[PDB]
């Protein structure tokens, strides 16, 4: 019914639609123009340097969902650990467990290229996400502390160079 | 030229990550810390692998290690951005007070910043307050509302399977 | 519309066949390259370890309708890139579409997100509506800009000597 | 002196040449020497970036640089090669090593089916021009540079 596969650079454009989602959900007014995300897609997202690959969920060649991972290192017990960036489902997927389904298949993932972790975070503010998360037997690791820099104290640190 | 140069390590000069990860391993789980084989292999098929999502920069003098920081560009981000993500950051004991760390991640933030990243994320250990103190005192922020959540072990294996 | 602006890969490296053919005749007339010489140019030298250039193309029906060759250089001025744009190519079937524009639209991101405070390219003075299209949509003429070349034998000699 | 690529591995022993350019260029403007590596490192020498260096050394000190792309499409089923940069460090003048490092640059152009090497030179700068012509090169009189840049490049690609 709903297929779950990685989704290569040469197909990448598919994506479009869902991206469109996320950005007005995320972003509202400022949300990004399909070309804008296109060319995202063709020369970041699916670049060289992108850490990432991209999984989808697709229902009559619609896409319902998708998430981003990253396999880093290094970790534990000779291991990956495996990071998931984004999970997003469609408002139009919604009571199907899209997100389930797509969290069972970057599990199957990381077991095959033996990671022995599949971590990811969420925002307080959106404790519903939280919820989710705990009710699919995850666990909350509370030692973790989350440090950034950007805009121009990303800046003003590369510029100390 | 410079005594302390910072260079990016790649598949092929890999094992030159041997000493270094030793000492790492020792710190994170003692006694029970790899052996030199096994960092080897760990290396070369792993680290440096078709599914690995790093890179590995590291700071070196008179041809030893004396830290490295391994980093990845994550996608999607916003204002159609990447966003840098440091796994790690580790400096030998022996190389304290040269201002290895922050060197490091100079080099992090200049990356990102010529990559299209607006943002260089990491983590710490609440039970190594020093790491903490160390992030803010060059002027990192603490993202209090971020959540870190995990599977593991079993729990990793009952979602793939079930 | 239904035109999508996508990368070109090695492993879909002859779906250029048709837009070479074209560009081939566009230039050469009657000496222009047999679809066997392009596709073997295409797969051997066009995408090969010592080829600098990529391709984005304006596809249309799983049509070819216009494509772009660019390269990123250095070094440069201000520790950045300098893109350029070695081929701009629309074909006479695709014209009135903005696609010559579309693609340069695409490659003026690409050299902003990659670090490049530059996109340059040439034109021959013997095409004037070339020059005039570029000045159009607000390039500059870099009259300081002196082009060199060997060539052929001397090309050779340069080498033998 | 011999002439031979560096690849990413050595990127790092072009430091002193660079630091040298970017005097010779940008005056008081020059990028540190930190800056510079983490440019050879990371962008000179990146997936994304298409030249390759070779370099002339002479007991173990760089003496210059050549950096050099090979384009596509072109005529007669070929590539196109094109010199990015030729720098000379001061202290290797009177040497020729401009010179052995064009011929260098010819002799991966013919093994690599090129038919043409070019470059740009500016003409405020005439003595690069007279040297040019003065080893064999044509001018292309009727080739126009044309460019985007800074802001006018911004406004651009935001019209995407
Ligand atoms: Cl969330
Ligand atoms: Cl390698
Ligand atoms: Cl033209
Ligand atoms: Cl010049």
């Amino acid at each position: 019914s709903v297929e779950i596969k990685r989704v290569d650079k040469h197909h990448c454009l598919d994506l479009v639609g869902i991206f469109i989602e996320l950005e007005r959900y995320y972003f509202g007014d400022k949300a990004a123009s399909e070309q804008d995300l296109a060319n995202y897609l063709s020369h970041q997202v699916f670049s060289e340097h992108s850490g990432v690959k991209v999984i989808a969920a697709v229902e009559h060649d619609k896409v319902l969902g998708f998430a981003t991972y990253t396999i880093m290192f290094p970790a534990p017990k000779l291991s990956g650990q495996m990071y998931m960036k984004d999970l997003f489902v469609s408002s139009s997927a919604r009571g199907k467990g899209i997100g389930l389904q797509l969290m069972k298949h970057l599990a199957t993932i990381a077991i095959t290229h033996n990671c022995q972790r599949l971590d990811w975070t969420a925002e307080s503010t959106n404790p519903t996400a939280g919820k989710f998360y705990k009710s699919i037997g995850a666990s909350l690791i509370r030692e973790k502390e989350y440090y950034r820099f950007e805009g121009n104290g990303l800046n003003k640190l590369a510029k100390s160079l």
